[PDB]
Formats: structure tokens, C-alpha cells, sequence
């Protein structure tokens, strides 16, 4: 049941208070400090869900795909995407980091919690977070959840082209 | 059942980190930077918890700050009887923040009794976490408390008194 702790503090901590101010940023970012010889910033706040709660420190060394072009102004992060090894999109990206609670937990022997536990908790998070957002004043077509299950083949999954689904979608 | 999230994310997200080094940066305040007339600095890190969920944006006119502890936590000097009586590390339970913001907000269908209710469990939630856990030994106390004038100082200077 750690889930809905983690949900709740997630939105009424950061998420809600953020996404208002986010197009305004992104747009003050296209206009005066993108360079003129690249793409815009897509319009919504990416966040990376991954299922099995592993949250890297660097997304490049997740995927040399995403590559990080600058920090979003007024801590917010823009990144490039390539397919093909050619820039398909840009865009704010971050992960869900209260996943980074689960993942510990599945690590500490005193807690009891194993990876099907984890695995049970991580999807209860985004659901939970889905219903909060859909009721939500605060997301107005400005944020994207993209939540994951990678599968045992390695080759079958790409977290760029996760990220370019939802992107296109757009 | 916030509370159980909220606990365990406050346990293994900070305290767990903090609560290993925090008798030796306490001990580097008061052998180095500590100029008070016998006012050790006490060495357990201090956690209220108003079971209100009101967190102040900063931290009793009986309760001034001090200093910042090396190496973000605050040291407080606490007043009684118009003098210095305690000298401790002291914060909130920062997540009660988000039991507060979700009594505030109606779609979250959570009200005054639900939130009390969630602030007590996560108290003792936390406190039991924190008994099994490697990284608090005899280093953090938490000070639940509700209004009846109340005095914070006086809750706080209770269990310094303890240690
Ligand atoms: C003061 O006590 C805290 C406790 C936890 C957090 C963050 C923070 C976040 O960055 O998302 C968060 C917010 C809401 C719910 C859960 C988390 C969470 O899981 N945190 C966290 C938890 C664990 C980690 C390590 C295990 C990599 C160290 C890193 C970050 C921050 C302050
Ligand atoms: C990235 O997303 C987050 C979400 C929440 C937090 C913190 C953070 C804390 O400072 O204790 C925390 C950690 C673990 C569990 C809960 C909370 C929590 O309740 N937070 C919080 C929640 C709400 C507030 C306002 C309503 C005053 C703005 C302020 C702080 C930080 C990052
Ligand atoms: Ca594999």
C-alpha cells in the first residue's frame, strides 16, 4: 500500500505545482534562448514510469538516444531524441523519481518487500497517479506519463522510442 | 493509507542517509564551531510532528536559530524561563506537508479526520521503521504533538530532557 503515498505526494508536492507554469516556460525557452538551428521544445512534461523502478542517475546511460540539450529555465531538463541516428524530437523529460522509494524497499531485507511486491506497487503508483492527473486543474494537455514494462528480450524495446510514441502522439 | 508511502519514502529516501553521519557532524559543531557557554548541541536529530500537519515555512519565539550543521539541517537554541535551556538539530516531517495539501484539496476526498488520522499512522509507522532499522541508534526521536497557548520549546526541551 505504499503506492498511494507515493502517488499523492508526487502531484500535490511537486506535479501540481510545476505543470502550471510549464507552457509559459517552454515557451519563453523557444522564443529567446533555443538555438535558432534545431527543433522546439515540445509542449508537455514527459515522465518516465518504468515498471521495474529502476531509475538511472544519467539518461544517456540509459539510452544514447536521449541526449541531453539544456536545462529548461525559471530543476527541469530538455532532451533530444534520435531514430535512425538523426534527431527525431525534443522535449522535457524526467522520470518518476518516488519509484526510487520502491526500488529500496525491494532492497531492504527489514522491509519484506520482493520484486513481485515492487512490481504490484510500481503499477498501483501509476494508476493511482493516472486518476489523480485525469481529475486534476493543474494538467491541461501538459503532461505525459509513460509507463513501461521492458520485456526479457533486449531488442524488442527501445526507451527512446518509447518517448517518440508519446511524442508523436502530441 | 497515505501514510504507509509517506513514511517509508521519509525513512528510506532521507532519513536512512542522514542519521549514519549526523552524531559526527554534531560532534564537528560542538568541538569546533560551538561557542556557547555550555550548550552542547544534543545529539539526536529532532523531528516534529504536529499532528495538525501545519508546517511553518520556518522553523516559538523560545526557539532561535543558531547555526547551520556542517556538511540542509539547522541547530536551534531552545529558551526557558527567558534563558537558554537546550541547544538541538532540529526540523519537521516534511511529508506531513502532503497530508495537509490533500485535506485542502476536494477531490482528494480526504477530510480533517482523515488527515489526523493519517498523521498518527504515519507516526508510528515511522517509529517503527526507525526501531528495526541499522541506521537509528539512540539518534532519532520524534516529537508528536497536538494543540490543547501551547509551547513548542516546551514539547522539544521534554525530550531533550530525555536524552
Ligand atoms: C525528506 O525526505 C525525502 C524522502 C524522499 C525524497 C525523494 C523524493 C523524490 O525525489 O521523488 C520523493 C518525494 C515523494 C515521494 C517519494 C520520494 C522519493 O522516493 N525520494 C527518493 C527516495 C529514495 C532515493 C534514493 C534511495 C536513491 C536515495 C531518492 C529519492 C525526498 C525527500
Ligand atoms: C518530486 O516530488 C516531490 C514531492 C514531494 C516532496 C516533499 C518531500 C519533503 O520535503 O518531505 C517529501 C518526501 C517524501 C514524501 C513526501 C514528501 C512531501 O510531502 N513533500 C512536500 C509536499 C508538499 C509540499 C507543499 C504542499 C508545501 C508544496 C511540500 C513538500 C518532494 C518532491
Ligand atoms: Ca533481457
Amino acid at each position: 500500500s505504499v503506492a498511494h503515498g507515493l502517488a499523492w505526494s508526487y502531484y500535490i508536492g511537486y506535479l501540481r505545482l510545476i505543470l502550471p507554469e510549464l507552457q509559459a516556460r517552454i515557451r519563453t525557452y523557444n522564443q529567446h534562448y533555443n538555438n535558432l538551428l534545431r527543433g522546439a521544445v515540445s509542449q508537455r512534461l514527459y515522465i518516465l514510469l518504468p515498471l521495474d523502478c529502476g531509475v538511472p542517475d544519467n539518461l544517456s546511460m540509459a539510452d544514447p538516444n536521449i541526449r541531453f540539450l539544456d536545462k529548461l529555465p525559471q530543476s527541469n531538463s530538455i532532451y533530444e531524441l534520435l531514430e535512425n541516428g538523426q534527431r527525431a524530437g525534443t522535449c522535457v523529460l524526467e522520470y518518476a523519481t518516488p519509484l526510487q522509494t520502491l526500488f529500496a524497499m525491494s532492497q531492504y531485507s527489514q522491509a519484506g518487500f520482493s520484486r513481485e511486491d515492487r512490481l504490484e506497487q510500481a503499477k498501483l503508483f501509476c494508476q493511482t497517479l493516472e486518476d489523480i492527473l485525469a481529475d486534476a486543474p493543474e494538467s491541461q494537455n501538459n503532461c505525459r506519463l509513460i509507463a513501461y514494462q521492458e520485456p526479457a528480450d533486449d531488442s524488442s524495446f527501445s526507451l527512446s522510442q518509447e518517448v517518440l510514441r508519446h511524442l508523436r502522439q502530441e
